[PDB]
């Protein structure tokens, strides 16, 4: 029993969750194309179903989030984390051994449930173990940076491993890593609820800004590989590599602008980030080769880093100013915003790409971001 | 008689016209203040009249512009140019000796008529003298360079000279320069009309682009000095110097982006420059000292330079692609945009500032520019 073991456990759990989220994007469209028969343009018939597949995790996470907290209060913290590891291992094995469409849907649903359980339980355990105030910050920083590390490491992993070792290599590797995390976890040892926090306009503006900024990436996952295979004629191992700028630029932007944004005002950072997201999504569907998506994706990642570094401190400041705040107050609002974006984006986006073209979806999302960007003016000098 | 005299005549005429347009900015409100009266404040009662006074030039420029063409065809070019000198000299003398509000109105009106006549006749004479189709570009370029140069030394001239020499000095100097231009002038010697060009959407979008880009500076003239004397409490000689960044930044931006815009697309330059304007007009009314306007004014000038350097070649290309083009079709389409901007901006700005607050006007203009910015996506790849 030591304070570092819980940190390493939460680190590995969040890394595994984000890696399993990201790895699926290069793999599902390629597998669905391969099972029927770069050859054919029949993917338009399946776009609504591939889009609805991705939203299952967000929908189940939203459905299961409110019940997690009371369970942790009445039966502790370790058992919900063990449940999360078991569900994650079941999800990864089901992904590895699935052959049809329904099995992948079940895998995504189970992954959503396990992710919600593991996230809430791990945050609770890290809060409970450290009781120094200042120390909690350096622990939460490392644990939350683990998510970005997993996102960076796992984006081109699946696409490269699918065409070389097979369809069951990355999922079994993630299963072994989850088994290691579970084995490590085997050796261990209030105020203003969220629905009141979402009742004031100042928090709602920030949450909507975060959701609309992340919908650029939310609706680019299930629709970009299909677009690449239909038009660009790129090989199957480069589909995951097109998302590397979206992660590297995000990490660079979040570090640099967490350093710099306090000097020139946070609302200006949010406005410029939203505008850059809109312009980047507008310029995305003009590329005729894989090298042409290096620019717009990088700009997109930089603008999302802009918004995510300029909005969280504003949310914390508002919660401290007008309500009573706890350690995880900002986390619940951020998670609700992310899940709402990931659950509303793909489900409507698939319908839009069947009804009309893929570029019109990008133009619509960019225009929505640009129109919403002026509304960040409200956040400056928030009244008590 | 030669070909380098007409160039200097058109140069001096455009230079003096722009100086007389710009030097009235910090003289009218200060004259009203020191004729009606730290300082008791009532300028909110007269802001509407001050705003309406500035629109007369644009209004009867638009009213008189259609009639100058057939007159030039029937009776030549030199006589309408000499009439411009006579009307401009009358306007500057009237500005020098005016004491009441009606005289300033009629002087501005005369300046509008003289500016329209001088501009049309001068461009006609420059086109008539040169008939090489290569040196004509340099001939227009020098005159428009003088047009740009006037607005640099026009704004921080009246404000500085007013508090040190008096109210009758700069107008008399401009009158002497006008008489010199007339003395120089004394020793001298068709397709797709405009109303059909304003019928296709691809030109109307560009015209609205230029107009809504210049409305930010159009509504900033009559209302910024009054705001400065009401809040910032600056001396009377610093009102004119607050517009120098909007001139220098505009010149720098127009040079750089005329060099650079073709590499990254003209529509993207316009889209980026219509958002810098919206942010600049939003950060303008937050300053609490004179030194806080150096940033937003420079940004506004840079964005206007971006738009004006990325839109004119688009208009020329569109007119060549879909219609029949002449020497100054882009000139006419730009004039109809500038005059509409200067005629619609100040009046409604005065009404808004007397109805709601001054900062709300800049917020509305910035929101309008941001909303209209996505519509520049249409201008890429226009069909034939
Ligand atoms: C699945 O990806 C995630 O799930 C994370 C990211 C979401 C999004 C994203 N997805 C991609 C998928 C790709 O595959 C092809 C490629 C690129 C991207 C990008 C690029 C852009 N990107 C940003 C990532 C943001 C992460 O969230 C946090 O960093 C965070 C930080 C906090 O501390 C301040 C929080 O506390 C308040 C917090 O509360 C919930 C969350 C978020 O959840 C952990
Ligand atoms: C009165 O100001 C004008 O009247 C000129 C400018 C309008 C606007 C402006 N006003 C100010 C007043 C101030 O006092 C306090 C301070 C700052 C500014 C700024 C800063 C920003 N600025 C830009 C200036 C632009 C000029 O117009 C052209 O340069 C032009 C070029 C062309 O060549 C391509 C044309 O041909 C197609 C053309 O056709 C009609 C016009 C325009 O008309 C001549």
């Amino acid at each position: 029993a030591s304070r570092q073991l819980v940190l390493v456990v939460v680190f590995v759990a969040l890394l595994l969750d984000n890696m399993l989220f990201t790895v699926v994007v290069p793999i599902v469209p390629t597998f669905l194309y391969d099972m029927e028969f770069q050859g054919t343009g029949f993917l338009e018939e399946e776009i609504t179903r591939v889009g609805v597949l991705f939203a299952s995790k967000a929908v189940m996470q939203l459905l299961v989030n409110p019940f997690v907290g009371p369970l942790t209060n009445r039966i502790g913290y370790h058992i919900p984390m063990f449940a999360g590891f078991v569900i994650m291992f079941l999800s990864t094995v089901m992904f590895a051994f699935s052959g049809t469409y329904t099995l992948l849907f079940v895998a995504r649903t189970l992954q959503g449930i396990g992710s919600s359980f593991s996230s809430v339980a791990g945050l609770g355990m890290l809060a409970s173990v450290y009781t120094d105030d200042h120390e909690r910050g350096r622990a939460m920083g490392t644990a939350l940076g683990g998510l970005a590390l997993g996102l960076l490491v796992g984006a081109p992993f699946g696409s490269v491993m699918y065409e070389f070792v097979g369809k069951s290599a990355p999922f079994l590797i993630l299963a072994f890593l989850a088994l290691l995390d579970g084995a490590l976890q085997l050796c261990i040892l209030k105020g203003t609820p969220l629905f009141m926090l979402l009742k004031d306009p100042y928090i709602l503006v920030a949450a909507g800004s975060i959701c609309f900024a992340n919908m650029g990436v939310a609706i680019l996952e299930p629709t970009l590989p299909i677009w690449m295979m239909q038009t660009m004629c790129s090989p199957k191992w480069q589909l995951g590599l097109a998302f590397l700028p979206a992660s590297v630029s995000y990490l660079i932007g979040t570090n640099l602008f967490g350093v710099l944004a306090n000097k020139m005002g946070r609302w200006l950072c949010s406005l410029i980030g939203m505008l850059v997201v809109g312009t980047s999504l507008l310029c995305v569907p003009l590329a005729h080769n894989i090298f042409g998506l290096i620019g717009p994706n990088a700009g997109l990642g930089l603008a999302i880093g802009m918004v995510d570094s300029s909005m969280m401190p504003i949310m914390g400041h508002l919660v401290d100013l007008r309500h009573t705040s706890v350690y995880g107050s900002v986390y619940a609002i951020a998670d609700v915003a992310f899940c709402m974006g990931f659950a509303i984006g793909p489900s409507t986006g698939g319908a839009i790409v069947k009804a009309i073209g893929f570029p019109w979806l990008m133009v619509i999302t960019g225009v929505i971001n640009i129109v919403y960007a002026p509304l960040c003016y409200y956040l400056r000098s928030p009244p008590a």
